[PDB]
């Protein structure tokens, strides 16, 4: 276990019996279909994105927009993974949206910020589009779309990746009308620190572990650099003071039993003393990271997917 | 593209537009809690099984027992994966069985043929666990086993593993009474061969490709090997003749749309005609690798929960 994959296929061992609650068949289940396509977003980078649409709503009125960012540790995944394709599925029927599902380039390769300048691109493409009517020929038939109503939703690495663009909107940075993000949705956010945080010197979750969280840093973050970086640690000797930027409404969504769970409260909860925020902060009891997609039939799941579209109707 | 988990990360380009069909929110789901607990099999390589137990069914009746054997390449996954974890959840509360989730060694550290002889190991283990009566000790309370309804499914490089077992005890080279495997079902098993079959040439999966599949190859068959090596071919200028070996009831699943479609029927048709082989083979239209456990919640995966179950209770 010295390389990322053997050390991810390394395992845990439960201390412990342990109990799970399983959902069993339904005979008379409700269905949606979802129609779905690929495009280069940024061709110098050959990196795709898909986008999903229900075609139940595609008829009835405008959809909303999510960007999802997928997770990994800025190492790995793809959004053709059936892990993360699932999970917009369930994000385009569930929330009635248009999914954007960006690739991003990994590390060690390609190390930060490549992907958050990649982030960046997906948007400046969604504003190419917006402002060019390419929404036709999305996909054969045609898709209405609001760009006006754009929210970001960020899984790990990704939930990195959306305060990198929730900081460069709100110090108005970079401004794309007539795309507005209206909210952003973090979703077990993957900052770092030198210091531990007490989950992070708490008890392995099934497959995260500390080690693996150093390891995914050290493979990501600049030579040289430290879990302080600005990029990494959102809040240390770095630069963004963030007591001046004006973000916007944020989602703080993490399990109760993961390790990432208390450097992701202290964020929502300094955000929420800088005033001018609205930044919820929701942790799942006894769940560890990625309980919505890794187990999307769970009660659990469902109710993220709840939370994300009242988040979403509140900003209308 | 040149590691492995960059190439799983690389990912793949829909030349298409493509639907999908999606299940929502049923809100008055069933339940079943299920017990699991991690032991170790093999402690000189420090090897861990995970035991699965339906609460609700263990007063009821005797479990038959489900070795559960995980996919990957030889190369990657573990029984604490929520991927791995969370399909043999399915397993015992759907087909009402102990579930045994074994971990075997990887390569390219551990080469073939280590998974089998570690899959070898844990049927012996469950042989000591028979014969001293473990199963006591297996959870806080009492399970009671039948020992003698023993079934091994396997998952690509696993459903290889269960055509090793199955040849091994065929062949009367092991037995462990008072253990009797009754049955094995290879899911998408991982065959391979220097030539190409026409689904091996035809399009890429979302995830699996043919140079994702040499590369696997290439890492797990012993140095200097082809593909035509009998661990991966199991007709070729291999040993095996098979045509004197009796096998148990046998089920082979596979994707309609998958690579290793053609392979595994061709294995699945010449079984059939070696004689005294009870071999179905069965395959699900539009599916790639994995459909069962990627897509927990579709028709097909609940279909392919019913027939194993068929199959294990015509063997009783």
């Amino acid at each position: 276990s010295m390389g990322l994959l053997q050390l991810l296929s390394n395992g845990t061992v439960l201390r412990s019996e342990s109990i799970d609650l399983i959902t069993q068949q339904i005979p008379f289940k409700n269905n949606q279909t979802v129609l779905f396509k690929d495009s280069i977003y940024h061709k110098p980078n050959n990196l795709h994105l898909r986008l999903y649409k229900p075609i139940s709503a595609s008829n009835r009125t405008a959809l909303p927009v999510v960007v999802f960012f997928h997770g990994g540790g800025f190492c790995f995944g793809s959004r053709s993974w059936p892990h993360f394709h699932n999970f917009c599925l369930t994000l385009a029927s569930s929330l009635n949206a248009l999914v954007v599902s960006p690739d991003y380039r990994l590390a060690p390769e390609h190390r930060l910020p490549a992907a958050f300048e990649d982030a960046e691109a997906v948007l400046t493409w969604l504003w190419d589009q917006a402002v060019s009517d390419g929404v036709n020929h999305w996909f054969e038939d045609g898709t209405d779309v609001d760009f006006d109503r754009v929210f970001v939703v960020g899984d790990s690495s990704g939930g990195n990746i959306a305060h990198q663009l929730a900081v460069r909107f709100g110090s108005g940075s970079i401004e794309l009308t007539p795309v507005r993000v209206r909210g952003y949705v973090l979703m077990g956010p993957f900052f770092g620190g030198e210091e531990r945080t007490n989950s992070e010197n708490g008890p392995s979750e099934a497959l995260l572990s500390l080690d693996l969280l150093d390891k995914f840093w050290r493979l990501s973050l600049p030579n040289g650099a430290t879990r302080d970086h600005h990029m990494a640690n959102p809040f240390g000797p770095t630069s963004p003071t963030l007591e001046s930027i004006s973000l916007e409404p944020m989602l703080v969504i993490v399990g109760g039993s993961e390790l990432l769970r208390d450097r992701a409260k202290e964020y929502a909860y300094k955000l929420k003393k800088m005033g001018g925020k609205r930044v919820d902060y929701i942790e799942f009891e006894n769940k560890e990271h990625g309980f919505y997609s890794n187990y999307p039939s769970s009660e659990a799941a469902e109710q993220v997917l709840r939370i994300i579209g009242d988040f979403m109707n509140n900003l209308s």
